[PDB]
């Protein structure tokens, strides 16, 4: 029931815009609110564990990225939420516990964690959304 | 007369130094104050609009980057200014309005916005200067 | 006895973890506390000076990275220290002065500054450590 910080941090960034999309500078993940349909993919999160043969790999979201067992991207102003679902691409079993996404079994797991839109949210206010996940293990 | 945020943010970074220039870490845009001559190029800003056939493409500078219809890079301490001119590389017509640089015509414009030194400023105090521009449209 | 800021900033980043290491997102410099052995290499810092034929090249650490003529990486919370040694890879002579690492001779020096662990610190609390160095010259 406890998470131990032991790994690097991965950041999932997304810019939400209207139909008229103006991309400035280098290419980045951007979408129109209309694209925020249920199950819509946001981006992958690579995970590579080492020396965790006797520990349950886990990812913890920043305090501003979870609440009520629900995960979500947060606008730069910490006001707007973009509810998402976290799910590995393989058939591995994971559990959610107060902002923590841990693996049900021990082992140095390596894989991809996909971030998807949880419920159609085409009304999402334009802005920059972020989801931060830190590597570690669960007990 | 109103700007709508709808796009990504582009950041133009520049480090001003003295004759003795000590570059630490990875290569970045750096110049000596003596290089801050009138019309001196600072860097390009790519712009790619989509779904703006009926909107006027626009770029808005951060509050700390404009004043009195004048644009300028700002030191990390928000104290020193480096006045610059914003101009597309093509023959397109643009207008400046209270920190907003919008296109005079509608259409999903794609192009390069150049940043140049506005007036010789070889006295610019050494430091890190930044100019942030956000994509959107004008009404 | 005085440092003049005149160059870019280089940042040395390191994530300290336990045996069970969970790497999230893109690859970054990460190590287990057990790897924090004396003289253990942390990372190189490239230095390229120009127009310093009559000046002593120098690197200044951020206020939070030095104290008592000692350099060290600092956790994101500014609480935990990771004492390190700064040493060029060549045979050049350098001096340490209140957070400043300057060259004993003048000239536009180009080289690599290595960051090593100063004394075994395998008890270092897991976290993200940073060491910021700014380019300039000494008088
Ligand atoms: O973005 C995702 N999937 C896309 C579909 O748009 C695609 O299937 C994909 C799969 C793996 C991947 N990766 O491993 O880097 C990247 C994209 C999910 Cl991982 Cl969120
Ligand atoms: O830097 C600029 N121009 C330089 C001249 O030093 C050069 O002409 C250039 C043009 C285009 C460009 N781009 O499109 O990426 C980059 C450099 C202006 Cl775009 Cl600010
Ligand atoms: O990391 C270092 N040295 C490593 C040993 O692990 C290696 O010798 C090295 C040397 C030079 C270098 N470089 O110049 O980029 C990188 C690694 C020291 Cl420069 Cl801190």
């Amino acid at each position: 029931g406890s998470f131990t910080p032991s790994g690097t941090t991965g950041t999932t960034k997304l810019t939400v815009t209207e139909k008229c999309q103006v991309r400035v500078g280098d290419l980045t993940v951007a979408k129109t609110r209309g694209q925020l349909t249920d199950a819509a993919p946001i981006g992958p999160v690579t995970v590579q564990a080492l020396g965790c043969d006797a520990r349950q790999v886990a990812l913890k979201a920043d305090t501003d990225n979870f609440e009520q067992g629900k995960f979500f991207l947060i606008s730069d102003n910490n006001r707007d939420k973009l509810y998402v679902n976290i799910r590995p691409t393989d058939n591995s079993a994971w559990t959610t516990d107060n902002g923590v996404f841990y693996k049900n079994d021990v082992g140095s797991w390596g894989g991809i964690i996909g971030i998807y839109v949880d419920g159609q949210q085409t009304n999402t206010p334009p802005g920059n959304y972020t989801l931060t996940l830190t590597g570690g293990y669960w007990a």
